[PDB]
């Protein structure tokens, strides 16, 4: 199905052999520092090593300004916390690293510090310069579906058009087709029922001809269906992962790496991936 | 999709609202009795109550002569162990009960003791009289795909023909169309790779026009794909359950009721069941 591999500097990800597992690493900030402190960075490194041992193929690193917390923090402050984490994790864990940011300067510094992939929740629409950064370093970029409003004429048709507007911003900046990945942005600018409709119709995203990453891990729409708190959504998340793989996704972005890796491996064998 | 409900005596199962969860109860025999002993029966009752509390819609009860153990035991001995369990569980737990047996006399005594459904791993081919029993009591019967040999010309085509031969045995005995359920018999008369092929093509079974039950829980083909022992197959089983629901199954037969109920409920909401 894919006539190329995802090239991530020193690493190469085959898109045909197996579903790729992206483990989520969120910063746990230390109370008396701006970043780079032993306890904070050691926590990150230890969690990245655990995710590696349980099946992760990519480690996704997020500072304070991104999900789930969305803290208002300047670029300078975000770089102080994020750069040390990327430096240590990239040296100590032999997997590609993704930087989860919509800010062009954060992405640039992150790539300089050793990151391999840009993961953008605004799909180059918040800061179009992130696509120039991506084109310059020749790195993969994930463009997520996102929106300021929630009035859809036709949810799936509108998502595809919005993602297309992202792809045009990326291409115009010189990002190569082989460096583009799409994400339906489940849990963003969508009601619970729109989240369910997007899951039901995910295979439609395949028509754009790019690899798709699914990120549903522990999201509130699962709690909504199940009536369960965030620490009790492992099974709900597993269901979304299985359906996503069935509908043709190439990556899943997950917190519970051990459990989701097993579920993905079983799915792969049944669908004949 | 279904223009009728499954009628189980005092209970009625709607086939359209949700995937139906069948919890597996296997006998744990007491060392100094033939059956009916407090410890043995109390264990059964307590496990049936736990499965009920975590989401089971049907309790499936199996004696020593059935899976997983396949002990060689006479009909008289099997009735001594199974009948007391059905009597206590049916009185104390308000759910339909399925008897897992291929023996016509076991099924008859089980129904007399309070069972509502016959679950036959030989699909009325081992003892054709089981279909006369089913027709007489007007109870649902599950006909599983099974075979003495393993030389398939075309696995799916052959499974459908074999299931059809079962349906003909049932109809000829007077079993009504609304009382027939089919099961692909994953883990029976199939190599690991044939088990994977059947999962991949499960939707083909829908052409026969009967409800389908899937029973994959903890099976060796999961261990084969994952390289994991029987107590570590929860995630592998969940994957089979999700794909099965996606491919249109109406029931799943599972050991891990709490976890599979959550996974089924999430799937139902995404597919729009």
């Amino acid at each position: 199905k894919w006539d190329y591999d995802l090239r991530c500097g020193e690493y190469t990800l085959n898109l045909n052999e197996k579903t790729l597992i992206m483990g989520i690493l969120n910063v746990t900030p230390d109370s008396f520092s701006d970043g780079g402190s032993y306890n904070e960075v050691d926590a990150a490194v230890r969690h990245a090593k655990e995710m590696r041992d349980e099946g992760a193929h990519i480690i996704d690193i997020g500072g304070e300004s991104t999900r789930p917390g969305f803290a208002k923090v300047s670029v300078e402050e975000e770089i102080k916390r994020v750069v040390p984490m990327i430096q240590a994790v990239s040296k100590e864990v032999k997997l590609p690293i993704s930087i989860d940011t919509y800010k062009a300067e954060v992405a640039k510094q992150a790539i300089e510090a050793g990151a391999h992939i840009i993961n953008d929740i605004w799909g180059a629409k918040a800061e179009p310069k992130i696509a120039e950064v991506a084109a310059h370093y020749d790195v993969p970029i994930i463009l997520m579906h996102n929106r300021d409003n929630m009035n859809y004429r036709n949810l799936m048709a509108d998502m595809i058009a919005d993602l297309y507007d992202s792809i045009k911003i990326a291409k115009d900046a010189g990002v190569r087709d082989e460096n583009i990945i799409l994400d339906p942005g489940i849990g963003f600018a969508k009601t619970p029922e729109q989240n369910l409709e997007a899951m039901r119709n995910l295979e439609q995203l395949n028509v754009l001809g790019y690899p798709v990453l699914l990120g549903t891990s522990r999201k509130s729409f699962i709690g909504h269906v199940l009536d369960l708190p965030v620490e009790e959504r492992l099974e709900g998340t597993g269901a979304t992962v299985c359906l996503g793989i069935e509908k043709g996704c190439e990556f899943v972005r997950v917190h519970d790496v051990k459990e989701m890796s097993r579920m993905a491996k079983m799915m792969d064998a049944m669908i004949g991936k």
